[PDB]
């Protein structure tokens, strides 16, 4: 297991300064891996990221997020095929950094949607996340789709509904990407969503419900940790955070980051990190007794 | 303390028979109050509100979400001018149904902003909200800003932001409307708000964290009904839960309601009535022991 | 699965008064089983008992603790004896009320022990538990041992220690009963010891931590409900509650029973029935959203 | 805010080996402080303490639970009596080490008591605890009373009593000890104690529900962090823990401590500084949101 942290508790530039600034933030504080941000993976600098990531002994990881644009849940297959054309890029870069994680909100807009998701819509997105899977496994890497609340997708809110996505698409590289944050609103419990996804649950975030400091909001962590060690899960566990004072030009419009969280991510990736680790040496033991 | 039922959970369209329909099902669940969605009052039935409360014997509140056409923090005043005179009239229609509680969001447009708020927009908000307010007062009409989450407002996303907001405004009539669902978000905890904002919380909305049965979802109802009973809290709490099938196609799209979390809207509110009453019985004996 | 009430909401003593008492009590608070703690079988009054029963249409069980002169943990004979005698004559109480539960704390002394339990005392446990276990087979009762915290066994602290005894003896009418009370203090959790305890778990107690009103302590109940409403679990469910007001001359002597939680037990015994069979509903509609 | 750890976690014996390896694993550990527990301060090796404190830079507190010869709410003069005499020379003790806390269950005996308390007993207890507390005043040394649960005092259970209790007596050194391990059975919640005991509580133990590993059970630590942080404590904060494996010839009896919960205390030790430490790291961030 890898214990990760996000790009934007750093920077919302990934430029080379922002890929080094990052990945060497990321080892001070004491996280094995870094998950970059790709929303633009055409222009992601991949050689400094090596270069940055080999320095810092880090592992690396990607996750994005679409758009209108690319939105492979549109009815317009010009639309699906920017989308899946995105997605394949961020999968090269992510194959080009020896990486073997893909995630995110790559089966739709991450977007506040004011339609439902349309029959038509779903097929099309169900086919184009099961092609960018199959390229994806040719080049060893596994694809996960975040689990996002009501107002960031129509398709994908709860850990059940993901696993009926997948159930159609049969892919056996192609997991459920849990997030405390999103599973704070939608899910009925923390330990329900973990055992009904548990052979599918390939990635995770963990973040507050407000998104800021780990254990200054509603998220019930205890549960969430204690069910993650009943199944045994061993993948990414990677902390997520935004605040007003790191600023991404789209990506912090798109989840809506109005509020100051935080003001200095050095000590809040400290923090984090040390957190994350403490609660699983603590759930490690509860086997045990 | 009145124990109220919002009107969605029983009709979408709040014409005559719909508000007969609203009316006697917030009876029969065993609620004191209603809280009719007052999107449109220019075309709400007044007198036919005014027969059926007194049919049945039940108080009534109003509430209303802003849109872009209306939104008083817009940096334009024809938009602002707009939003005041949609105020003006819900206030109007309170008046003529001798109710006393008008809340929502009121203070912006109740959407996912893609930008964050504008110094000219919040003076805006705040101007207009103060003469909505004034008036109100004349009418001897209590207004009440909810705070929303960060999906749903750019501007009052916590309890400490909208005291912010009223203090400046100073005004004797003017409230907090707190909503557990948005709590659930936004707040460090669900007992600092209620503390923080004791002296002016005028309003509350009971929520799960999806807005489906209470107690099946991940809000800490228990530490929120604690507070409300430390600081002897005795407004209207009412009942908040939404179904596509029931509402009306703008409302459900705009609310972000892709997944219908019961069939049966009379046994959901016979639900949540004994949810809050019970809930209130139990922590009236805390004191005694 | 039938919603009962400990007697000792109602009264301390069991003579035919009490009997009669508590059932009508249990009957009007909307229960549909009563558990009569059977102190002292020997002298309990089966005759009012299946007549009051009869006359209320309440279904009945038993729980016990064992005292030093009863201890089937001993390593003493004649004690382990005159226990198993005690739990016998238990058996052929419900067998003449036509019941099908046995419960308590029957595998030892309901006590601060201060001593460690020992080996030879285990398996004096053990085995005689095995014996009533096979003697109420035969007469179609069931017989589920209570997991009871530190201060009241020294031998099942926890659902897995339960289990492992369990093991040992390899009975199929031989079950867990879980208390949450005393789950609040041992476990990990209020979900894992009933996934763990699934096959075996026959019987459940809903306390407070504090032992009084539902919901006005730190119980975990929701975890609990919604672990319960996964396995499928269709047992008792029985509200128990001690208070000063109500005094079994030993029982609250040896449960520690020093402080007022409660003065009328009629509202508490309404209050308990709406709150389980509520828990229950919601938990229910988890299911199909 | 001195951050301690009770000398349980290390050693039941403190001899001079003892003494010297509980300071050693304590500052090794990370804390400031180390809590000697002084069930027989006649015997305590304070010269041996000194030299290992000022060895390793480490400040001390002590704590005890009386017994039944001691037990200063006894009826009999001459028991308590000799509780007082113990309590005074655990008093001179700090006064040797130059410490200046005091605390534990100094108003009672530490035990499963049969039968509630009496009103000539407590008025023993009272005017007993009085007058340790003004001759612990004279040395500089602060008094406080540990509130613990039913099965070790019949006396003191809720902070609500202990206030009740120093009202009467009212002593400027004479303050609350709120032991979370304690609260999580007998109080409504994590954070009405606290607010309630603001200006007397002066002592507090981090202790899990079964006393093992922090986050590892049911105690609500974010609401009792959140709710420290909201009256703005300042006083010592120590972590309290029991296992099996390390074991007290008295204490571990009267604690009941039948279960192994942990067997590297090196690695408990270093958890529960970094929980506690990392725990008011992140309550500090909260009134800046
Ligand atoms: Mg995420
Ligand atoms: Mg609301
Ligand atoms: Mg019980
Ligand atoms: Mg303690």
């Amino acid at each position: 297991m890898k214990i990760g942290c996000h790009g934007l508790v750093w920077t919302g530039h990934f430029d080379a300064e922002g890929i080094r600034y990052s990945v060497q933030k990321t080892r001070e504080a004491g996280f094995d891996l870094v998950e970059f941000p790709l929303m633009d993976p055409f222009s992601f600098d991949v050689q400094t990221a090596k270069s940055a990531l080999a320095e810092h002994g880090l592992a690396a990881s990607a996750s994005l997020g679409l758009s209108d644009a690319t939105d492979v849940s549109s009815e317009d297959p010009a639309v699906v095929k920017a989308g899946e054309e995105l997605l394949n890029r961020a999968v090269d870069v992510l194959a080009e950094l020896g990486a073997t994680d893909f995630c995110g909100v790559i089966y739709s807009a991450m977007k506040k949607y004011m339609e439902p998701a349309t029959a038509a819509g779903l097929a099309n997105s169900k086919a184009a996340v099961g092609r960018v899977a199959d390229r994806a496994s040719d080049l060893g890497i596994n694809v996960s789709l975040e689990v996002v609340n009501r107002y960031e997708t129509n398709v994908l809110n709860t850990g059940r509904q993901a696993l009926a996505y997948l159930e159609e698409l049969n892919r056996p590289n192609l997991g459920i990407h849990l997030d405390t944050y999103h599973m704070n609103i939608e899910e009925s419990d923390m330990f329900s969503p973990i055992l009904d996804t548990a052979e599918a649950l390939r990635y995770v975030h963990i973040g507050e419900s407000h998104r800021g400091y780990l254990g200054t909001g509603s998220v019930d962590f205890d549960t969430f940790f204690k069910a993650l060690g009943r199944i045994g899960y061993d993948g990414p566990v990677v902390f997520e955070s935004f605040s007003s004072s790191v600023v991404a030009p789209d990506l912090s419009r798109m989840l809506g980051i109005w509020r100051n969280l935080w003001a200095d991510n050095e000590e809040l990736g400290a923090h984090a990190n040390a957190f994350i680790r403490d609660k699983l040496t603590a759930i490690k033991t509860i086997e045990l007794h």
